[PDB]
């Protein structure tokens, strides 16, 4: 019952975005935690968020943001955990400043980047399962279930 | 020791840039392999590469190309295991087209993506390094000094 | 009755743009099949429709995909016949992440590139036809009419 | 032996990503002239060219150009045949220019577009192969070599 | 009562655009034929306007394209007269592949390229006006007081 | 004799570009003056030579500067002449940022934007020259001469 | 009560934009003024503006432009005083035109530039406030209060 | 003298384009420090550089950074004083990751960002300087004279 992911995000605004993660965690039955931490704006909140986490139990971190988009970068700056990096969509520049401002990460500081919007926030969960897959054959099984079905699911012609 | 990590590339012409992945992974002693596979011009070797990887004790794949890039999404459409994309600088687009062929990725094929380049390379090394560190403690403890040692050897000053 | 011309396309969402490619293949009497398949979540059906494509009597491929668009470079990986690719608009990158996944498609493996969206849905229908009509005389006629016929239909003046 | 294809470029400085075209079809034994023509520098000569292509029997136009890039769509203007285009490297905008006048032809008048460079234009040769090679079996299995050859010879792992 | 512009635009599509040219060069009484040529979709229609243009009286020429925009280039490459091009804009790109299909024209044959859109339209009408000012001192005195009260009618402060 | 064109430019390093408007007027023998002028380092120079250009007899100003480039724009505001833009290649965003500062220049003050570089300067003076050809026979037939040559003279192959 | 900061703006359509700055400063109490400005269209206006706003007292200038946007850099050519320029989101290019126009400004005259649109309205009445509350203690306190109500009112999660 | 300025930059690579910033501020005699400090790789450092920043006395930061350039924006989140921004040229996407980083940070948080390369770190001082400027007469007429010699220096003519 302990969360093992954390999701944060920089804005009640990004949770359109970033609620998909939140969607895909709960249906593969990853205990997570889901919380608004802004880089720019609550940096001492992310500076404690990122610095305790691994001790708190988290194994991966998704962070959503958008704009001159620091909030992955900056928590991957005071974690070793992997931070999973979603660009959220930009009303001028469509989501191409958020996507450069969290790819863009100095050697030595990664970030793992999705796409940008709510397929880049549900590959970051899927990303995170994967990831705890790797060391939970009950989590795994699940997740090959759920792969295995998405593909099945695709259909085979056009409807008009 | 075998494997734990791949890296693939699509050409003896990433390997400037993907060297600095296979560095990385042997800095921090993380047993792995190191391979050219095109998706483009060795689909087969691709497919068989990726669907055995898991079995074969593989638990990252880090894969970088150039160009259209189709190397690391067609890797993460046959395993199940986390695969990180590098995306290699181009000479007309700069790596933009590589950036945008590997991030895009729909929803339910992830490819957790570096920056563009050498630092990408670097950071996908890092990155699975710190997915691995999870469940292998002696692993954390390395990937703690490597990261510490990062911080601690940044100067204060400029030099002339 | 047999088809010549195979369109695939990622999904249902890519055939309000892919079906312009239908309509015109229908319109100049070519006989064609149109497909499903995903290069991203069904690799495996890719693999199989792309590597029988030929022996089962098809000429031409015409394949639609958006964003991180790998169909039509998977589908000419496997494939000897000509692919022509039709980049299908994206929502936050305007197809701009479809035409640069589709067209820089490394040396070697050759896809042919229309514009993103309808027109290039039409154009890759029309330049099948213009590909097929080099051994079709029936065709070539009825394709020479249709130009034509678009030509001395362009209105001289402006309405207001 | 009669050219069955045509490689026009828009002037001399196009030549060293031209030539790769050149190189190409010769190497699979395709008769073809290589030519340079300038829709906006020699509107009247690339007229011609386009108008009698098919009467002279070429069966496929590979057309390159950098900057503003007319000459492949000006070409699809005025032949039936189909014509492949090359986005030539521009010094400043690296073929992004070329590109996007190439590629975004309106419905009526495709181009099948290559990606930039050198690639494109090998690509625009061995796409004119695969198009011949739909009524030429002794082309068709030359073609088929080349394919096998070039997947064969891919390195399994890169040399420092 | 001659017309001494022309203006010419690639479809009925873009006359929404290219109607400002007609109004402004109307305001300024600026004798002008309006009229719908592709370079890409009616090529013998362009070359014969654009050959006889001068020989018919016209002075300047204003054309307006979008997408693959070729009507200007292409009129320039077959009058001597000063082309003014104007960008539509384009659905998918924004009038970036207008724009840069018009302006980035080879050494030799220029065209004087404007803003994309309607903005565009009104200053190739303006510009127009001012070429045409340099020997007609009643359109100079009118495009002066026209110049003049634009300046004079910009507000002082902003309406709440 | 006096000058009729002034070709002005935002400083010293904008003469590699600005050189090749400078060569062709010369060529056609057409009077002109060339200078350095900056917008944002020297306004009042600015003001000053384009509120008197028309008095002292100019007819037409070609303008060209890199980065932000105001001086074409700034220019046409304080000028009833006709301002031709050359953006000038800069060392970080190739002059696409000089592009966009002088083509999207709002409604009422034109200023006709020729391509990026080298050839955009060669191109003002040409388009110059078409202005003034249109008052000035002998000037008309040496323009004449020009792009007869210059078409005549495009090789009709491609030397190795 | 007299205005320490100018409020400059190229148009009515702007205000919707620039209002945001406006509000702010009124918020944190500063004095100011809000005027109309057009560097491309009432230059002689933005000369005298710019030439007089220190002798005036003004102490910081907040120029907002969109487009070729010219406003901010020519009110920093005849200023000593810190100019602040705000990029106003334009219709097809979403400001990218704006934002270049303003940053890429010639070394020798500065341009401190902000956020595409109410964003960066907002950002650059933040900016003046704090210069000016570099000498100003009661301004220096309002500004601190405003900055830490700001970071305290972040919520801690998201509502679905 | 105690700094009143301080240059902060992500690493050594960033030198040899803040070293512009450095030179001007010495030029103009204000007194300054020029650290090496990294958001990424010491976030620690950066927090407490710019939390104890005013306290210090300093009254402007300077700060500059390439790729995606997390370290003036959040030196921005950590200090109330003004940070300006200073993109610096990156490899592959030359700057324009730095710059869409920097500029467009949210409403709340201001960078006042300057141009990509050595001209903005030139601006970036003299922007400080301008700020500086009000409170200090002596600087003042000092940034005056320099101003004053920019303008007096540029050439009338170029020099071949
Ligand atoms: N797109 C692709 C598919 N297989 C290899 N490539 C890429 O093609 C580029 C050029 O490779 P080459 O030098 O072999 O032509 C490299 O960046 C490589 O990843
Ligand atoms: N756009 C165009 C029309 N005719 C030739 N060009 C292009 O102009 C560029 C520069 O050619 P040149 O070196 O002759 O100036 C080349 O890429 C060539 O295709
Ligand atoms: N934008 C601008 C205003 N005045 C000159 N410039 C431009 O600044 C660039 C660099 O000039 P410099 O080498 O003098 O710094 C040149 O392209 C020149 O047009
Ligand atoms: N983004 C970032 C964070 N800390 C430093 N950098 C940037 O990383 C780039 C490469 O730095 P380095 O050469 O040390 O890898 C430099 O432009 C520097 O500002």
């Amino acid at each position: 019952s302990a969360p093992v992911v954390g999701i944060i995000m920089g804005s009640q605004s990004d949770w359109e975005t970033m609620r998909h993660a939140d969607a895909l965690l709960t249906e593969l039955e990853i205990p997570h935690e889901t919380l608004i931490v802004s880089a720019n704006r609550t940096p001492d909140r992310l500076a404690d968020y990122a610095r305790t986490a691994a001790e708190r139990g988290l194994n991966v971190i998704i962070a959503g943001a958008g704009g001159a988009a620091h909030l992955p970068g900056m928590c991957a700056a005071w974690t070793r955990l992997p931070v999973l990096g979603v660009p959220v969509e930009s009303r001028a520049l469509k989501g191409m400043d958020s996507l450069l401002s969290i790819v863009q990460m100095p050697g030595g500081v990664p970030v793992g980047t999705l796409a940008i919007g709510a397929s880049g926030a549900k590959n970051a969960a899927l990303l995170a399962a994967s990831i705890l897959a790797l060391y939970n054959p009950a989590l795994a099984a699940r997740l090959e279930t759920w792969r295995a079905l998405q593909t099945a699911s695709v259909p085979n012609s056009p409807i008009t």
